[PDB]
């Protein structure tokens, strides 16, 4: 449908709108007890989101453009990759928050990959701590650590063995 | 609600017949590039599954036990841990497999945690590769590695700072 340079105008819309959501300097956990900075650029909780943008559902947004009279949307996060194959070991690649942050659409924390790698990154140790994703992590995982495991491996008699 | 030497005697009767499941023998990634072995006892693929045992769903099944006239049923996994609490706050607590076998019974290989402990096993470097669960992991997890990333954070312009 749309051509790759009509496309690239998109991404360059997009990343022009997105520049302008607001900022949010935080620390996060980079592995191994190292603290790092990060800004992430959130997109409004309310009307205005920015030109193109518009809610989609509870927590979810899409970027939509109207080219030569045809409509187009995208989920809000995948735009920097429209150029990117789609899928990946047969599974559809999806826009990840290396920052872990939902409303963030800064590209400088995203990547595309299945659902399964974008999961994983919430266990990761991260890029100081033993990230070992070939696109580094950028911080240690929110769900990283011991566990709250009620209880473990047990037997009453002795019918098996590991 | 049985009383605890009634759910001793479930336990007791599950394990003697989950210990006459077949044995397979798995060789399995341990992280920093060692192998283990592990034992797992498989639920036939089809009837019979082993007195007191049934079919509850695809990958799923159920042991009963008729206790004072009642038949009494429990998620298969779930008997090795019929004497701690079902929920920490709510939170419920699964059957989760260590050797991430499903059709797996034995007790040795099974936990008792909530579904986003038992998630995060999925990716976990293993009980040689830097594993940090409470419960130790009994393998790496299945999902561990570089992943397949098709493209990571990017810009084009400069509206943008990590
Ligand atoms: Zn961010
Ligand atoms: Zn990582
Ligand atoms: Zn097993
Ligand atoms: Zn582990």
């Amino acid at each position: 449908a749309l051509t790759n340079a009509q496309i690239l105008a998109v991404i360059d819309s997009w990343e022009e709108t997105v520049g302008q959501f607001p900022v949010i300097t935080h620390h996060v956990p980079l592995g191994g007890g190292l603290q790092g900075t990060l800004h992430c650029y959130e997109i409004p909780l309310a009307a205005p989101y920015g030109v193109g943008f518009a809610k989609n559902g509870p927590t979810r947004w899409q970027y939509k453009r109207t080219i030569n009279q045809v409509v187009h949307r995208w989920g809000s996060h995948t735009v920097p990759f429209l150029l990117e194959p789609d899928n990946i070991n047969g599974k559809t690649c999806t826009a990840s928050h290396l920052c872990h942050n939902t409303r963030c659409h800064n590209p400088l924390h995203l990547c595309w990959e299945s659902l399964d790698d974008n999961k994983g990154r919430n266990w990761c140790p991260g890029p100081n701590g033993g990230c070992v994703h070939a696109v580094v992590c950028l911080r240690q995982g929110p769900l990283y650590g011991p566990g709250a495991t009620v209880a473990g491996p047990q037997q009453r008699g002795s019918h098996f063995v590991v």
